[PDB]
Order: structure tokens, then C-alpha cells, then sequence
């Protein structure tokens, strides 16, 4: 599939709360993520830098992009603004990373 | 397997060279990485921050740790000191990330 990686940020005082909110995430959000073709979605926390390293395999660029249009992702992102920096539309501040090495 | 993620840094002026050196990496280093149980070793570059987010699945913590004792990893790391921050023993400056979310 298409390997995608990106990085987001997290509030310095919300490391524990951010993690707790993903164990588990809302069942309706999980359903939507899976329906939209995501696989092996993993997020890692860089405690010293308040950074979140995410990796996810998706079947479709467009479908993955469509998650932002769903109500559940929208309310999820609104909900998450209290623990991490977000863009005006409530999507988390994020940057796409460039794959430089891959060894199966 | 055991999912491991860590972050390293890269010199601001060596983004292109760092990537070129991994396509492909030395064949004897690949052989050693695989012999020591590494799977799906991926490294992503954060251009804005000069950061390298890496993720690798390994069969054994001890075997993975043993890679640093091999001559090839040692000469590889000595070689890489010219493009990225390194510890006195030449291993790259690195920090273990904490997995906070995982959706198969
Ligand atoms: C499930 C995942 O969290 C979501 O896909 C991301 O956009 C971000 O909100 C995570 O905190
Ligand atoms: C193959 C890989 O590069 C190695 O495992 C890391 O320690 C670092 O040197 C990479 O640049």
C-alpha cells in the first residue's frame, strides 16, 4: 500500500492525557478510519520535543483525505484541540515526512 | 514482533546526501541488519526540523542491540558522522519514542 508518515505536536502538559485518549479511540472513529482504508496506523510520542510521529498505510490518497469531511473526524479533532496545536479548521498542526529509507 | 521507534537528527546541509546514502545502504550492512532480526525498518525525514523518525520491528531486543558490536555497523556509524550528530562512540544521537496509539 501507500506508506504515509507525518508529524504533529502535543501540548507539553498533556502527554498522559493525549495517550489515554487513544486507548482506546472512539469506536466510531476507528470504524471510519478502517472504512476509509487505513492500515497499521501508529503514533509515537517524542517526550523531549512534544512531537508526535505518525505512520499509516492507506489504500487511497483521496479516501484517506476524505476522513476530514466526516462528522466523527470533525468532532474528534474539535475534541483534540485542548491537548494539541490545531489549524483554524481544527485539524491538527501537521507536516508530511519524506521516506528516505525502507528495508522490508 | 516488537515495534521500536526512535528519533535521530541530521545536519541541515546534508538532507540530500543522507537520503542518497540509504539508496541503497551497503549490502553487508543490510545483511547484518536482517541477520540480527530487523523487519520493516523505515526512516522518515522531517525537513523543517532536521529530524529523522525511524521505526523498526525486531525479533529480539538483545540481537538488535548487538548490531552496534559488529564491525560493519561500527564503520557505517563512523561514516555517517559527517552528515549527522553522533555520540562519542559514533552511534547517532538518538532517543526512544513511546508508542501511544496503534490500529492494525
Ligand atoms: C486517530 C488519530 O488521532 C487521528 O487520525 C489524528 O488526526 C489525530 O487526531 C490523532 O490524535
Ligand atoms: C541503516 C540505519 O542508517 C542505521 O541502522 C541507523 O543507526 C543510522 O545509521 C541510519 O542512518
Amino acid at each position: 500500500m501507500i506508506r504515509k508518515a507525518f508529524v504533529m505536536q502535543v501540548n507539553p502538559d498533556a502527554h498522559e492525557e493525549y495517550q489515554r485518549r487513544h486507548n482506546p479511540i472512539w469506536p466510531e472513529l476507528e470504524a471510519v478510519l478502517k472504512s476509509h482504508g487505513a492500515h497499521n496506523y501508529a503514533i509515537y510520542l517524542d517526550k523531549a520535543r512534544n512531537l508526535l510521529f505518525a505512520m499509516v498505510e492507506i489504500e487511497s490518497e483521496e479516501r484517506w483525505n476524505a476522513v476530514a469531511s466526516t462528522d466523527v473526524c470533525q468532532r474528534w479533532w474539535k475534541y483534540m484541540t485542548d491537548v494539541m496545536p490545531a489549524n483554524p479548521d481544527n485539524s491538527p498542526v501537521s507536516s508530511e515526512l519524506q521516506e528516505v529509507f525502507y528495508l522490508p
